[PDB]
């Protein structure tokens, strides 16, 4: 019943799209497609601020109302495509992640790419 | 007591930064700095979706009020201005957080969507 999207870019080759969906206070479904990554595990995190005025560093710290989505895996071609299901990522209420940032890291759980979490049509 | 920011980019030379600040449910202060504009008036709008998957077109329609009016680019293509608007909430059901700010090719009704950015949270 509620949806969000983040377009990831940064000072690097890495880019992609993340779509988030949640019904009520239920679990949040995260659909990840990120390209240009070095093969292997990459930390993938909610960060506190949807502030990209200074690249990905201006998004501040790992976000804790939880914010740890774990690793995503890039394949031999630098593509990470995966669907995660997380309970600690609300799109509504006081702890909404709307307007915050999604950040993908150089190393496993160095901010290669990020995007503001924005509203998108239901 | 609450703040947001949008970094504007698009399929054009236009880019820049907009900060928003609001105490309580009072008036919203909007600081604008956009560069690479043609000299003259440019429509400056809230649009409904912070969705840039299809460039600025995916931000959907102007959203309400959501008409911030015009900004003025100077001879060097720079538009640097502070606006005060009462209908741009940063809290509550109508919050514009996670929506989009869009700067237009033409003066406010507006032609091409030159640049846009998602409205995101920023500290303090
Ligand atoms: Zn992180
Ligand atoms: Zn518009």
């Amino acid at each position: 019943t509620k949806k969000a999207v983040a377009v990831l870019k940064g000072n690097s080759n890495v880019e992609g799209v993340v779509t988030l969906s949640q019904d009520d206070d239920g679990p949040t479904t995260v659909n990840v497609r990120i390209t240009g990554l070095a093969p292997g595990l990459h930390g993938f995190h909610l960060h506190e601020y949807g502030d990209t005025t200074n690249g990905c560093m201006s998004t501040g710290a790992h976000f804790n109302p939880a914010g740890d989505l774990g690793n995503i895996v890039a394949n031999a071609d630098g593509v990470a495509e995966v669907t995660l299901v997380d309970n600690q990522i609300p799109l509504t209420g006081p702890n909404s992640v709307v307007g915050r940032a999604l950040v993908v890291h150089e190393l496993e759980d160095g901010r290669l790419a990020c995007g503001v979490v924005g509203l998108t049509p239901i």
